[PDB]
Order: structure tokens, then sequence, then C-alpha cells
């Protein structure tokens, strides 16, 4: 398929995704998810993250540690509207900003975002640039997914790898 990754199983939570020629694409006003059946505890994952045009040029987020219905769980995003990079949480489906970076991302720009998550440590790298090193203890284990918020964006080259403990 047109969607490269070395994860299976994506099944759409909310939103409309569908693969493109550039990727898998998310589209949704508000908050949408989509999950892979993998999971994962200590890992990297990563993807390339394209925000286009539309809706409101918003965000674009790997998600990860997730329970199945993407109502808890951690979250790396690009942010355009807001340019930031933003590691937060979902508990119970409410959102907590652990740590953010400001810096500017701009709409139809490919955007490279990497989470080495090791235990309760969580380093974030935007085009390989270590922007957010930060510590969370919610969340132990669960699955990989994306979402966007606000905005229709791609992603491609979505691969993960498990590390030992």
């Amino acid at each position: 398929t047109p969607f490269m990754s070395n994860m299976t199983g994506w099944t759409t939570v909310n939103g409309t995704w569908a693969d493109t020629i550039e990727g898998k694409q998310g589209r949704s006003d508000g908050d949408s998810f989509i999950l892979s059946s993998a999971s994962g505890s200590d890992f990297t994952y990563e993807s390339d993250i394209t925000i286009k045009d539309g809706n409101g040029r918003g965000a674009g987020a790997l998600m990860f540690r997730s329970d199945k219905d993407a109502k808890n769980g951690y979250l790396a995003n690009v942010d355009a509207k807001h340019d930031l990079v933003k590691f937060f949480k979902f508990e119970n489906g409410a959102a907590s900003v652990i740590a953010e970076y400001k810096t500017p991302i701009d709409v139809n720009k490919k955007y490279h975002l990497k989470t080495e998550a090791e235990g309760d440590r969580f380093k974030i790298y935007l085009d390989d640039r270590l922007v957010i090193d930060a510590h969370d203890s919610v969340f132990s284990e669960g699955q990989f997914g994306l979402n966007v918020w606000d905005a229709t964006a791609v992603f491609q080259n979505v691969t993960k790898e498990s590390l030992e403990h």
C-alpha cells in the first residue's frame, strides 16, 4: 500500500483516515485517532508528518502507550497553529501538557518526529534535534497510533522498534 510502516492492524477510532500517495492522511475538526494493533513498553517510534491545507491547520501527532480507545496515553505532536512540539497525556479523555517547545511549524513542510520512550523518560526529536527530554510515570505500556487535531495531516514511514528494559 502507499502507506509505509512496519506496524499493522491500523484501525480508525474516530475521524477520517485514508491512505494517499503521500502516506496515511487523517482529517478532523477536533481530535481524531487511529490505532495500530501493535503495543510497546520501551521503544523508538517515529514518522514523517506534514500538516496540509484545510481545517484549522492544527496538529499531527504520534500517540503511544495508549489504551484501546485512545482515551488514555501519551502524544507527541507538531502543531502548525501554535508553532509547538507538545508532549502531553490524555487521562480519561482529558489532556494535560507535560512539556512543549516553541519552534516554527509551517504547513506543507515535512517534519520528522521521533520519540524514545524508556521507563518514565521520553526524548522527542524534531528533524533529529532533541527538543524535549521529560519524565512522566502515568502509563508504562500500550498501543501505538496517530492523531490529528483541527487539521488534515499525512503520516509516512511510521516505524517502531522495541527496546530492552
